[PDB]
């Protein structure tokens, strides 16, 4: 029993974690067999971060510009390329710790692990929702840039995150390993702010269910609702739409405690008019919406 | 910016996780040079669990009754002695990955990495704390016996923890790596229960300086307090006393935010007395114990 929030282990990924550094510019790789994956913004100074060209700056490199560090062991780079924000650096080495992996793009209200690390040295593990408006609540001080996020399924790392910059609420903005940016948001230090978020309807009710497993039971009631009045409901207190794939998708864990998803929305939609009145939910004193169904069958199964 | 609940990377520790099976009873081990240390009520049966005589059980025992796989390698066992709670198993093969470690035993209030593991597979790493009541509050299923806790100092690895049962109240209990229990447990699934539990004020005090460091300020006044009238309030609310080294550890983080302690207690104070209002500190609306002075430092520096 109990509940956390748990990162997968970070072991498959700490082997594939190198440093980058072209001039005074220093961030964080993914070495995978011959190629080291970088946010490309590391050709930039301090200066060209206002407003670059990334076509001019990389013409005017060569392989030497780029010193790449595996720990210890410095890696010839043989070969450089651009793929929309990321850069591609062809290595004399194929990495003898390189995982079976997947490039995946992640939806909002999906959960990951992110490893942060400083110069290509692993420091942290934890795990991070993709919100709503394409921004993640992450841990990052300055030389975290190039930091991965990923799944583990069974053997396979599906590596869905890549750290590019941090906004002015504090929040943070990355790319796919495709190099391509989750959000309105791009890689030069300017007046981009995050849209307005939402709570992840299906998340909370995951939670709700993982409370019931873990024998907190105070919020349920005898009440139900239909979906259409409980999407009222959601709509005022800046919830997302709950659909029929939601309540479909919340069916096991359902089954499991025998009640009915719409009889846990009705908990849901009391705790939202009334609050918690003091009382806390897996050791919370607000509602958690960074837990998906299957991390909660994961945990409590 | 941005603060998380941040686990040590596991890799180091994942390498050394095997599975121990002894009749129908299984669970995980730790395979450090050529011994591998598990809980010794593996060597218990269902029956037995409930008032077992450990010295009686091992003499019935011999080497090839201890079934160790390190994952698809079967580890041949050439020795077994028990050690307070734990079972030491020399094994034929040095593990090849066994890093710099130590055995530490921790004091309640501080922090450790959870890697839980089951059949010596591990599923996830999360952070936790010891209680001042020697409880800690983890997330563990059957099979989960084994898992261990521990810190990572530059490329070392202190073993604290590892996981020998569960509790009433559905709290956890386990022994340091010389198997000697944290609290008054024993390894029988009996009576016993956690006694009452206190909040870890200095972290509390640790992490209001982490709020501060990233921009959550409105919990600040310009009162001050005294170490004594603080300790009266303390004791009320079933916090821990305050002590001169407890402001002295927290002297870094006084010193740059530019709030002295005693002030910062005169915060608390006011947070206890009066709530947070539907107000909220780092994503939290209640005041978090399980960071420490060095975990803020870490994170925030
Ligand atoms: C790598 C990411 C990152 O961390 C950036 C951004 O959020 C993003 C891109 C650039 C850095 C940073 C500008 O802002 C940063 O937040 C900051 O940490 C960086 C320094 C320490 C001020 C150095 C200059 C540097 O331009
Ligand atoms: C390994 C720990 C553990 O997980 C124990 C205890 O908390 C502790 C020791 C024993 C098991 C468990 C008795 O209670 C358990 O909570 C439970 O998970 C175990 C089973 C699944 C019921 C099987 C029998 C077994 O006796």
């Amino acid at each position: 029993s109990g509940f956390r929030k748990m990162a997968f282990p970070s072991g498959k990924v700490e082997g594939c974690m190198v440093q980058v550094t072209c001039g005074t510019t220093t961030l964080n790789g993914l070495w995978l067999d011959d190629v080291v994956y970088c946010p490309r913004h590391v050709i930039c100074t301090s200066e060209d971060m206002l407003n670059p060209n990334y076509e001019d700056l990389l013409i005017r490199k060569s392989n030497h510009n780029f010193l790449v560090q595996a720990g210890n062991v410095q890696l010839r780079v043989i070969g450089h390329s651009m793929q929309n924000c990321v850069l591609k650096l062809k290595v004399d080495t194929a990495n003898p710790k390189t995982p079976k992996y997947k490039f995946v793009r992640i939806q909002p209200g999906q959960t990951f692990s992110v490893l942060a690390c400083y110069n290509g040295s692993p420091s942290g593990v934890y795990q991070c929702a993709m919100r709503p408006n394409f921004t993640i609540k992450g841990s990052f001080l300055n030389g975290s840039c190039g930091s991965v996020g990923f799944n583990i399924d069974y053997d396979c790392v599906s590596f869905c995150y890549m750290h590019h910059m941090e906004l002015p609420t504090g929040v943070h903005a990355g790319t796919d390993l495709e190099g391509n940016f989750y959000g309105p948001f791009v890689d030069r230090q300017t007046a981009q702010a995050a849209g307005t978020d939402t709570t992840i309807t299906v998340n909370v009710l995951a939670w709700l269910y993982a409370a019931v497993i873990n024998g907190d039971r105070w919020f349920l009631n005898r009440f139900t609702t239909t979906l259409n009045d409980f999407n009222l409901v959601a709509m005022k207190y800046n919830y997302e739409p709950l659909t029929q794939d939601h309540v479909d998708i919340l069916g096991p864990l359902s089954a499991q405690t025998g009640i009915a998803v719409l009889d846990m929305c009705a908990s849901l939609k009391e705790l939202l008019q009334n609050g918690m009145n003091g009382r806390t939910i897996l050791g919370s004193a607000l509602l958690e919406d960074e837990f998906t169904p299957f991390d909660v069958v994961r945990q409590c199964s």
